[PDB]
C-alpha cells in the first residue's frame, strides 16, 4: 500500500502486520474448534 513487509500503512486506513494473522486464526478456529484442531489452516 505505502509499505508491505511488516505493516502496510497507518491511521490513513491500512496498518496491519496483525489483522491478517488474527483473520486466519479466527475464521479457521470457529470452523473447527478454537484453533483449527491443530493450527494446520496454514498458520499465518
Amino acid at each position: 500500500k505505502y509499505y508491505g513487509n511488516g505493516v502496510h500503512c497507518g491511521k490513513h486506513s491500512c496498518t496491519v502486520d496483525w489483522g491478517t494473522a488474527i483473520g486466519c486464526i479466527g475464521n479457521n478456529a470457529a470452523a473447527n474448534w478454537a484453533t483449527g484442531g491443530n493450527a494446520g489452516w496454514n498458520k499465518c
